């Protein structure tokens, strides 16, 4: 269920060392699925939400940095023996890697 998925994400997220989360507001979980644009049959399990470069009128850091997870994408790809814990673990930490690389790139 979606509730159980959210609970799994938070439980795994808490295992993640606090210092790796510096500059990151948190993980967002959405019920919807997200196809990988153009290249069908492939679903995006998650992604890093990057404020990006400033505009002429101001930067976007106030939006914060987030990792998004798409529950619907997990369902689409899930089949017999789907390791929920292994899949969430990998997706989160992979996006957390993007967060670290994004910070190092502005520092």
């Amino acid at each position: 269920t979606y509730e159980a998925f959210v609970e799994l994400v938070e439980r795994l997220w808490e295992e993640v060392p606090e210092d790796f989360k510096r500059g990151l507001q948190g993980v967002h979980v959405f019920p919807e699925a997200k196809p990988e644009p153009g290249l069908e049959g492939v679903w995006r399990l998650g992604e890093y939400l990057d404020p990006g470069p400033p505009s002429a009128f101001g930067g976007f850091e106030d939006l914060g940095r987030h990792i998004a997870l798409y529950y619907g994408s997990f369902l689409e790809v899930a089949g017999e023996g789907f390791d929920w814990e292994a899949e969430v673990w990998e997706t989160m930490l992979h996006e957390l890697r993007h967060h670290l690389e994004s910070l190092a790139g502005r520092d």
